[PDB]
């Protein structure tokens, strides 16, 4: 990709630079609906990592079009306005954006030898088990997934939720960071620059999960997810505290 944008963010009022400025990125998948939605700030002054999903019903305000699903916003305007209404939505810079298909998550997956998921539930594992029509089955405990269990693992909902399936995704992609240690995707990053943060990216010293609280609203059948404006503003507080904004 190049974002239909400039050079960084419009957000960033102050000039940027990656090598040594905390910085964000937005993580996407697609199967055009983002069904995946992970933004996560990188904070360099202390090592840390902040995830957090964005529920694909998320009540937002996407811009040229009102307020409506945030999956949609790729729907919409693709790439560009998915940035946009993140940029609107959190008030934190977009700084870097990968989107990946299913065969892209695949096969890093596999290019990894798998990736370690610990399984929790019968539950989501009779629902892998009816989703895949059998082909999948995982075990309860520690172990190491390949790219189609890991992708049926991120993918089922019915037994739990889609707010859970934004938690199971931020754990693989987390996963996928561990397996990299031990060393289909469109970026508007160069791969120089992404090896160039591989280092510091898996050299943290912790790394923290955020949800966003809300509540069913369903206007005349179709379901959005509104959010708990209190909550929002202080996820927008944090965010922007750990990128220095």
């Amino acid at each position: 990709v190049s974002l239909a944008r400039g050079e960084q963010s419009v957000k960033r009022i102050k000039e940027f630079d990656p090598g040594k400025d905390s910085f964000s990125v937005l993580l996407l998948g697609i199967d055009a609906r983002s069904d995946a939605n992970v933004l996560v700030t990188f904070n360099r002054k202390e090592k840390t990592a902040k995830m957090l999903s964005i529920p694909r019903d998320a009540y937002v305000n996407i811009p040229g079009h009102g307020y409506d699903k945030f999956t949609h916003a790729h729907a919409y305007g693709g790439v560009d306005l998915t940035v946009k209404t993140v940029e609107e939505m959190l008030d934190i810079p977009v700084d870097y954006v990968v989107e990946s298909n299913f065969t892209a998550f695949e096969d890093v997956v596999n290019e990894l030898n798998g990736v370690k998921v610990t399984v929790k539930s019968d539950k989501v594992i009779q629902q892998i088990k009816k989703d895949t029509k059998g082909k999948v089955v995982l075990q309860k405990g520690t172990h190491t997934l390949d790219g189609e269990e890991a992708l049926a693992y991120v993918r089922t909902r019915k037994a739990d939720s889609d707010l859970l399936r934004g938690q199971r995704q931020m754990e693989v992609l987390s996963a996928i960071i561990d397996k990299s240690k031990s060393l289909n995707l469109k970026m508007n990053l160069s791969l120089k620059d992404a090896i160039g943060l591989f280092p510091f990216i898996t050299s943290l010293k912790s790394v923290e999960s955020i949800q966003l609280t809300g509540y069913d609203y369903e206007p005349a059948g179709v379901y959005y997810f509104k959010l708990n404006q209190q909550k929002l503003q202080e996820v927008k507080k944090e965010l922007q505290n750990d990128l220095g904004v």
